[PDB]
């Protein structure tokens, strides 16, 4: 069998050539083999242009090979984080390409010709986020790394004293939302399904032409009513000025990219009401309408024969209203100013965690009534919330945790709704019609009101059912699946997870469903007298609680263990959710210190090893992920991870002092006498000479290097660089 360790880009690019040589000696004891595959920017450029490049310069594509290597039982990949190219990364790369001699095409700013499109098009093909989806095969298996949760209990981040008189309470739809005009159908054979549009005139028109459905997928319908939305908007804005608490509104802009900036919009209309009643007409005709935050209003004013006024009356609308929860008090950016500024799974977590406050224009800790229009999962916050209130902060060093075992397999639910979404302009109803007419699902709709349609594929939900008994059996911990009576497409999923668990041997597991709200107050009960409770959610929930539990645990939900069980068996190991850090190179190329932290790559490293011990039965790679586990944490308790500062410990020796803990633990445990002899001198070798190599891995700090490139530097350098020490280089070699 065989490790796929991915070369990527900037900060983890450089700490591969350190540590991935030590990951293949020390994985060969165990008879696995690891090897790189390059998925760097500058190699899936070149990926795409492979008739501009003499036959040396081809690199093939390795993207897409790990793509269907990912498709076979075969496939064991450590992901560490990438580039997700902007214009500026992708002209830089490419500008560094042609330097290097690779006669690639200039990005078109603006496709003038066949040619200019062509070459843009496959330059699309590489831009933004096109490694995930391609790797992605599978539903999400994310926990908090045991080696982070021993550390917390003993150093535990600060969690703000709750008091009983708060006033923070979340504030969502009592009925006409998403949730209660859900309806959920599952499909019993393949069809090609159209969404249509009839007015009171009758008028049909065409919303969605052609959708592909497959036989067990489950298509759901619904509709948020702008009527009830901006009624309930009203209400709150009202509501928190007449008590005295900050007013927030928690969305998903970035992702739900089509439906939340619309519901912003609905908000920030809501709290400049009088601003609106007064200039809707004009303002929303000029298109501004708040969907881009108030700053985009504000700053369309300037372009008004009245904007001075009109601005007047916004300050004015700031000066009567409820405060609002603050972004940058500095400069005066509120929660309204930019959609995508308070993101709700990011930011009900810091709220909890910080007593329950958010922070107010003279930068201060005040309650909040905490909007969340759809009422799916604000009940989750809600319930965390009133159990703080009731029994104080949740404790770190005591705390028990809840994982999550999540459905996201193709672009599962929500998070696949986007090109089935709608802004309804007219009265009249929407439906779903099959292929022969009939009419699968339909909904009464008006003007204004948001028509949205998910779907999640039945392979997806078995796997997803499979993960959930395997994970309970591996952890000996309780399993429970979030799904809420009153949604049409829980209820669903409900019928299939009681059919497919039946496929599953769960004797001696203990598995249930709860709706989300009984589901986190099973979890919160658990989690206080210290123990653990797997949360099997869908896709959105699985976003939410991922980051929810984690950030109360460990205070971050940076570090975590993130897998990704791979459709035909194999496994995908993420290494973490960050980007690959263009500033740590920058110190690299200043003064040859390399701050990245390479903690993500042993966690994703002892799991791999899991997977081979677990699926392959090779169980010398469970004695490597036994003493990898209590070489990590002595590592963290030594904190020897890397310092910010030059002269001082940097990802380099961080590896170094993690190499000579894992061959000590190796020495020392009595599972497998052989690997015990193959590490005991190994073991004696590290030690004898750390000294001397810690000593020399500070030595190598100081002064400029050069990478001999950016996106495409230069092997020899690079190799140079990152394995400085003979010494330690030589016992790695020798293994
Ligand atoms: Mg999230």
């Amino acid at each position: 069998a065989k490790i796929i360790w991915t070369r990527t880009d900037e900060a983890p690019l450089l700490a591969t050539y350190s540590l991935k040589p030590v990951v293949e000696a020390f994985a060969a004891t165990a008879g696995i083999e690891v090897e790189t595959r390059d998925i760097s920017l500058a190699g899936r450029i070149l990926a795409q242009f492979p008739e501009r490049l003499t036959e040396d310069q081809k690199v093939g594509n390795a993207l897409a090979e790990l793509g269907e290597l990912a498709k076979t039982p075969e496939a064991n990949i450590i992901k560490l984080p990438n580039i997700s190219a902007s214009v500026p990364q992708l002209k830089a790369a490419i500008k560094e390409l042609q330097d290097q001699g690779y006669d690639i095409p200039e990005l078109p700013d603006n496709a003038t010709t066949d040619e200019e499109k062509d070459i843009l098009a496959r330059y699309n093909a590489v831009k933004g986020s096109a490694v995930n989806p391609v790797l992605r095969e599978g539903n999400s298996d994310r926990r908090a790394p045991i080696a982070v949760k021993n550390f917390v209990k003993k150093f535990p981040h600060r969690m703000g004293e709750w008091s009983a008189d708060s006033k923070t309470n979340v504030a969502t739809m009592d009925a006409n939302d998403f949730r209660h005009n859900e309806k959920s159908i599952i499909l019993d054979a393949a069809d090609e399904v159209q969404i249509k549009h009839i007015a009171a005139d009758g008028t049909e028109t065409i919303l969605k032409d052609s959708l592909k459905l497959l036989e067990g997928e489950v298509l759901d319908g619904t509709v948020l009513s702008a009527k009830a939305l901006d009624a309930f908007l009203l209400e709150q804005v009202a509501r928190a000025k007449a008590e005295g608490i900050l007013f927030s509104a928690h969305l998903k802009a970035t992702m739900m990219k089509v439906s939340d900036p619309i519901i912003f919009g609905h908000v920030v209309r809501a709290y400049f009401a009088d601003v609106f009643a007064q200039y809707g007409e004009q303002l929303l005709a000029a298109g501004l309408n708040g969907e881009n935050g108030l700053a985009a209003i504000l700053s369309g004013l300037e372009s008004l024969d009245n904007g001075e006024e009109i601005k007047a009356a916004f300050e004015k609308g700031l000066e009567d209203g409820p405060d609002l929860a603050m972004v940058n008090s500095a400069r005066g950016i509120t929660n309204l100013h930019v959609p995508s500024d308070v993101i709700v799974d990011a930011s009900m977590p810091a709220m909890i965690r910080t007593s329950g406050h958010m922070w107010n224009k003279d930068d201060q800790e005040q309650d909040t009534l905490a909007i969340i229009p759809d009422s799916s999962y604000a009940g989750v916050y809600q319930t965390v919330i009133e159990d703080c209130r009731k029994n104080g902060a949740f404790d770190p060093t005591t705390m028990g945790t809840v994982p999550n075992v999540g459905l996201m397999a193709q672009k599962a639910e929500e998070y696949g709704s986007h090109d089935k979404t709608f802004r309804i302009e007219a009265d009249g109803v929407v439906q779903v019609v099959s292929s022969n007419g009939d009419v699968l699902i339909e909904h009464d709709v008006e003007a204004n009101d948001i028509w949205r349609a998910c779907q999640v594929k039945d392979a997806p939900i078995q796997d997803w059912v499979k993960l959930a008994v395997t994970r309970s059996r591996l952890s000996g911990m309780p399993a429970v699946f979030w799904l809420d009576p009153e949604r049409a497409h829980d209820r669903n999923l409900a019928s299939l997870v009681e059919k497919y668990l039946a496929d599953h041997d769960t004797e001696g597991l203990d598995i249930q469903i709860l709706s989300p709200v009984e589901a986190t107050q099973l979890s919160i009960d658990r989690i206080r007298r210290g123990e653990d409770t797997i949360s099997v959610t869908g896709n959105v929930l699985r976003d939410y609680n991922t980051d929810l539990f984690p950030i109360l645990e460990l205070g971050t939900s940076a570090k975590m263990l993130s897998v990704v069980p791979l459709m035909a068996g194999g496994g995908l190991f993420e290494t973490g959710a960050g980007g690959s850090a263009p500033k740590h190179v920058q110190q690299v190329q200043e003064e040859n210190h390399l701050r990245w932290d390479s903690l993500g790559e042993f966690l994703a490293l002892a799991e791999s090893f899991r997977h081979e011990l677990n699926n392959n039965g090779n169980t010398k790679a469970g004695v490597l992920a036994d003493a990898l586990d209590k070489a990590t944490e002595k590592l963290l308790n030594e904190e020897k991870s890397p310092s910010r500062k030059v002269g001082e410990i940097d990802n380099r020796g961080s590896h170094f002092w993690l190499t000579k803990f894992w061959a000590d633990e190796l020495a020392a445990q009595t599972e497998d006498a052989d690997l015990a002899a193959t590490f005991a001198p190994v073991a004696e070798a590290l030690n004898t000479g750390a000294a001397d190599i810690d000593a020399a891995l500070l030595a190598v700090q100081g002064g400029a290097t050069d990478l001999g490139g950016y996106y495409s530097p230069n092997e020899e350098k690079l190799t140079n660089i990152m394995r400085p020490v003979a010494q330690f280089n030589e016992i790695v070699d020798a293994l």
